[PDB]
């Protein structure tokens, strides 16, 4: 039955561009899909705590034979598996913070990286394909081709990488040259900003409809 | 002076634990009399910077929020660290095609905007300095291998680093898990070749 994770990661808050794009996406979805439930998580006000080496390799070790510390980081990945299990649709704002994912994105991969829950322990099978992963990336730059920072984005081509054991496939929809009203010297660049906004704006303003 | 910093989560089982200890070691000995900063960010990872916490270089000391004051109290302290260091040895290990999260977070510390670059020219602060990063991935990431392109530790750094000045040298040990791993026991002479031409590397330094 049609389920909804949206997940923020922005640790901007009134000055987020992610954070509106999420809820905007979250309630087109919401209309879309009419008797939708919807489960909320906010890694930007409340991040996962690293994986440490006392709590590390819980997947590894039998429970019976974990550390307190294991055993507590198995609950937090029991917890996030369940959360894309019980999803259709993931939404999942991702802004480029020094050229790449948010610290708490990377965490949350991995506790998602958990044999016997995203992953089949024997066959290595994906558990979490058949679902629809869309990603509202946020950059402060532009990093198109033929731009010169084409290749200092390590947040986009890394999540399906890191996710790729589970078989979420992301799918991006990007927004880019953000700091540019906030920034000396790219004044030429606002408009472009704001168009990039508003065709994001319309990309998921046409999502899920004919 | 060295800050000698590790990030594996490996704990006994860790390659890039022994190999920065080595580095600590060669350099103690090349530079004798130095005093070392010891940071394990494994154990002790230092914790995520969240809303409340963040944008404290871009906000006045005055008008912070309480969390702000201590996220930028980190950052002094983690500045510092590299400020006081002639070279820095840092262990990278891959985790999920990333570095580990401990190391994100740490780098999101030391780009502060009066600390590790000026906060009106952005001109980079800690210049001039060494910065070994002794990377260790468990597969083949090479020219060809089927996973190249999936390294999202090694090429990230120099970016995410570029602010302060800072520019990362690489030693990289690959393919540790071919020799405790099935299907990869026809890698483990490269894994044996990697280990000992990084522990060459790390030697002839
Ligand atoms: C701590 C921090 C680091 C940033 N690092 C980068 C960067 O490396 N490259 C970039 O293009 N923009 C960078 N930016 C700008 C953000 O990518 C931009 O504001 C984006 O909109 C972030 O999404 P958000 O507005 O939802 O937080 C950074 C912003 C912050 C607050
Ligand atoms: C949680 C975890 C995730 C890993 N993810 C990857 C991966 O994405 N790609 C890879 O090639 N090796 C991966 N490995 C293997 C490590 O990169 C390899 O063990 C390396 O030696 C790590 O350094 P360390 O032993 O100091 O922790 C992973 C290991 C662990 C424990």
């Amino acid at each position: 039955m049609a389920h909804l994770l949206h997940i923020d990661s922005s640790i901007s808050g009134p000055a987020s561009v992610s954070r509106p794009l999420t809820a905007r996406a979250a309630a087109n979805w919401k209309a879309a899909h009419p008797d939708g439930t919807v489960t909320y998580r906010d890694l930007g006000a409340s991040p996962l705590p690293h994986i440490n080496t006392a709590s590390a390799l819980a997947g590894v070790t039998p429970a019976a034979e974990r550390r307190p510390e294991q055993s507590a980081a198995w609950a937090v990945s029991e917890l996030v598996v369940e959360e894309v299990r019980e999803a259709t649709t993931i939404i999942l704002g991702l802004p480029l913070y020094n050229y790449g994912p948010p610290s708490s994105v990377k965490a949350w991969v991995d506790y998602l990286i958990a044999p016997g829950l995203s992953l089949d322990a024997h066959t290595r099978a994906p558990l979490l394909g058949r679902r629809e992963l869309l990603v509202l990336a946020t950059r402060g730059g532009g990093f198109g081709p033929g731009t010169p920072r084409e290749g200092w984005d390590h947040a986009q081509p890394w999540l399906p990488h890191g996710l790729a054991m589970t078989g979420l496939e992301p799918e991006f929809i990007t927004t880019e040259l953000t700091l540019a009203p906030v920034t000396p010297g790219m004044e030429h660049l606002v408009p472009l900003a704001k168009e990039s906004r508003a065709a994001a704006e319309r990309a998921i303003d046409q999502r899920w409809v004919t």
